[PDB]
C-alpha cells in the first residue's frame, strides 16, 4: 500500500484567552513534521462584520469567519504533507494542528479531528484575561458580557451533542502543565 497520503490532524478549541496559540506552539516544538493553522487569521473584513440589537460587531460567530479560506488552507498544507516524506522502504506521518476559539461547531470539518481538546476558564479569570489583552477594533466596554461570554456559551451548547469525543482542559493551568498533559494524552493516539 502507497505511503504519502496519511496525516493525523489535531483540534485545539476552547474559549478566548485560554493559552490555544501556545499550547499550540509548544506541542509542535516537541513533534515532528507539525505545522499549526491559526483560525485567527480567517476574520473577514470590519465591513463584512455584522452588528446586533445593540450595536455589537458580531465577531464571535462563524459569519465572522472565511471558512471556505480557511478550508483552502488545510487543503494546502494536506498536499504539502503529500510531498514532505521522501519515498524509501516499508510510516512517519505528518501532523496539522488547528487552534481556534471555533473549531467544534463547523459542521464540515467535524470528520477531520484524530484528536480534539478543549481549553476552558471560568467567567471571571476569562473577563480578566480578556482586559489585559489588546484587540483592533479595541473591546468596547460591555464587550465581554454583552457578546464574547454569551456567544462562548451558545457555543457550549452547540456542542453539548457532537459526534466525536473532545479531551476537555483547565486552561488556568501553567503552559508547561497544559503541554505536558496535552503530550502525554497525544503521543498515545500517534
Ligand atoms: N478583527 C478581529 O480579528 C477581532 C476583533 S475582536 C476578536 C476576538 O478574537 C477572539 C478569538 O481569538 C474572539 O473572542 C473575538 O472577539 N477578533
Ligand atoms: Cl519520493
Amino acid at each position: 500500500v502507497p505511503r504519502g497520503s496519511k496525516t493525523f490532524i489535531i483540534g485545539i478549541s476552547g474559549v478566548t484567552n485560554s493559552g490555544k496559540t501556545t499550547l499550540a506552539k509548544n506541542l509542535q516544538k516537541h513533534l515532528p513534521n507539525c505545522s499549526v493553522i491559526s483560525q485567527d487569521d480567517f476574520f473577514k473584513p470590519e465591513s463584512e462584520i455584522e452588528t446586533d440589537k445593540n450595536g455589537f460587531l458580531q465577531y464571535d460567530v462563524l459569519e465572522a469567519l472565511n471558512m471556505e479560506k480557511m478550508m483552502s488552507a488545510i487543503s494546502c498544507w494536506m498536499e504539502s504533507a503529500r510531498h514532505s516524506v521522501v519515498s524509501t522502504d516499508q510510516e512517519e506521518i505528518p501532523i496539522l494542528i488547528i487552534e481556534g476559539f471555533l473549531l467544534f461547531n463547523y459542521k464540515p470539518l467535524d470528520t477531520i479531528w484524530n484528536r480534539s481538546y478543549f481549553l476552558t476558564i471560568p467567567y471571571e479569570e476569562c473577563k480578566r484575561r480578556r482586559s489585559t489583552r489588546v484587540y483592533q477594533p479595541p473591546d468596547s466596554p460591555g464587550y465581554f458580557d454583552g457578546h464574547v461570554w454569551p456567544m462562548y456559551l451558545k457555543y457550549r451548547q452547540e456542542m453539548q451533542d457532537i459526534t466525536w469525543e473532545v479531551v476537555y482542559l483547565d486552561g488556568t493551568k501553567s503552559e508547561e502543565d497544559l503541554f505536558l498533559q496535552v503530550y502525554e494524552d497525544l503521543i498515545q493516539e500517534l
